Parts: C-alpha cells; sequence; structure tokens
C-alpha cells in the first residue's frame, strides 16, 4: 500500500518499542514494591501504543468511513490504544498524589466516555454528528483535566515536595499534550479534513511519545516512586 503517514507509524512503533524495553529492563532490577508498582504501569503504556503502532503500520486498525461527500480514511487503532493507555496514565498520576478510589474510579470513567465518545464521532456518517461526539469526548477530558490541575494538585500537598514537584512536572506536560488531541482531530481527517492525514499522523506520534515515553522518563527517574 505504502500510504504516506506510513514513515510516521514507523517511527511511532520504534520509539514506543525502544521506550518499553528500556523502562522493562530499569524495571525488573528495582526492588522497592512502590517503585515496581510504578514501573509496571509506565511500560504497559508504551508497551500497547508500540502493537498498535506496529498494528496500523501493518496495515491493521484502518477503516473508511463516509461523510462529507468522501470516503474518509479513519484509524480507529488509535482509540483502540488510547482506551487502555489514557487511564493507565492517569493511575500513575493518581498513585502519586496518594488520590482516593472514588477519584480514581471517576477519572477512569469520565477516560471511558472521552475515548468511547471520541471513537463514535470517529464512525459517524453524518458530518456535523460527528461533532456532536467530539464535543462530548472534549467535555469528559475538560472533567478529567480539570480534577488534575484542581484536585491532584492539592492532594499533592500532603505529599513530600519531591513527589509534589514530580507531579507538578507530569500534571503539566499532560495538561499541554492532552489539550492538543482534541484540536488535531477537529482540524484533521476525523473532523474538518484541513490537516492531511500524513501530517496529522506525525502530529499524533508526536503527543503519543512525548505523553508515553517521555511521561514515563520523567516519572521513573524520580525518587518520588519509592515506597
Ligand atoms: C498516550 C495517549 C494519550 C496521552 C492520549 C490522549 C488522548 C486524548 C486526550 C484524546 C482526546 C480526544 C478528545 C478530547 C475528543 C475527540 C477524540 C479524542 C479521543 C482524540
Amino acid at each position: 500500500t505504502g500510504r504516506p503517514e506510513w514513515i510516521w507509524l514507523a517511527l511511532g512503533t520504534a520509539l514506543m518499542g525502544l521506550g518499553t524495553l528500556y523502562f522493562l529492563v530499569k524495571g525488573m532490577g528495582v526492588s522497592d514494591p512502590d517503585a515496581k508498582k510504578f514501573y509496571a504501569i509506565s511500560t504497559l503504556v508504551p508497551a500497547i501504543a508500540f502493537t498498535m503502532y506496529l498494528s496500523m503500520l501493518l496495515g491493521y486498525g484502518l477503516t473508511m468511513v463516509p461523510f462529507g461527500g468522501e470516503q474518509n480514511p479513519i484509524y480507529w487503532a488509535r482509540y483502540a490504544d488510547w482506551l487502555f493507555t489514557t487511564p493507565l496514565l492517569l493511575l500513575d498520576l493518581a498513585l502519586l498524589v496518594d488520590a482516593d478510589q472514588g477519584t480514581i474510579l471517576a477519572l477512569v470513567g469520565a477516560d471511558g466516555i472521552m475515548i468511547g465518545t471520541g471513537l463514535v464521532g470517529a464512525l459517524t456518517k453524518v458530518y456535523s454528528y460527528r461533532f456532536v461526539w467530539w464535543a462530548i469526548s472534549t467535555a469528559a477530558m475538560l472533567y478529567i483535566l480539570y480534577v488534575l490541575f484542581f484536585g491532584f494538585t492539592s492532594k499533592a500537598e500532603s505529599m513530600r515536595p519531591e513527589v509534589a514537584s514530580t507531579f507538578k512536572v507530569l500534571r503539566n506536560v499532560t495538561v499541554v499534550l492532552w489539550s492538543a488531541y482534541p484540536v488535531v482531530w477537529l482540524i484533521g481527517s476525523e473532523g474538518a479534513g484541513i490537516v492531511p492525514l500524513n501530517i496529522e499522523t506525525l502530529l499524533f506520534m508526536v503527543l503519543d511519545v512525548s505523553a508515553k515515553v517521555g511521561f514515563g522518563l520523567i516519572l521513573l527517574r524520580s525518587r518520588a516512586i519509592f515506597g
């Protein structure tokens, strides 16, 4: 097939894979119980992404959805990835500030809605309705970000400055990166079709790699992960 976006898929695969192995190697050497928890979560995240990037590279996870008078190329494999990677990243942040079970449940639940409505919107055949689902998915994300900024930051103040300062950074990287996804979706292939798929794939790989390997490197190299 040789689609224009494959090089970004191959690059995403490579980066996720290398990041996975390095976290795996680093994680199985640590003896601390808590640090092991964070490592297992942070390694599984890029591991899931690698497999999905690989699948997409190999021609799977792609479907032609009709709308706007066109047969639009929608990579649904992305939601299969994010369905499990986004709540795992949220869990990493939750364990860090000692969030409550109710908070985590609600964050994972909101996250499920965000990805669920996101995919339904990416598969919707009525053009304008695609944005109705997109709208709801974004509202869900704004709820998650509100909680991360107003809730978690507050409970991280009961933590040690080293831990509070690590969370601040991860929280900041997450707010900035996650905020970008709904915009790429809106102006890209799933939405307005302004930005081409090849470029759109490039944008997604930069955000995904940054949000998983970038995030993991920052979190796993800190001493805040220790019990
Ligand atoms: C490793 C992957 C990460 C950190 C993915 C984050 C993805 C989002 C914050 C996605 C958000 C979306 C919306 C707000 C609405 C439209 C559809 C989505 C799923 C692209």
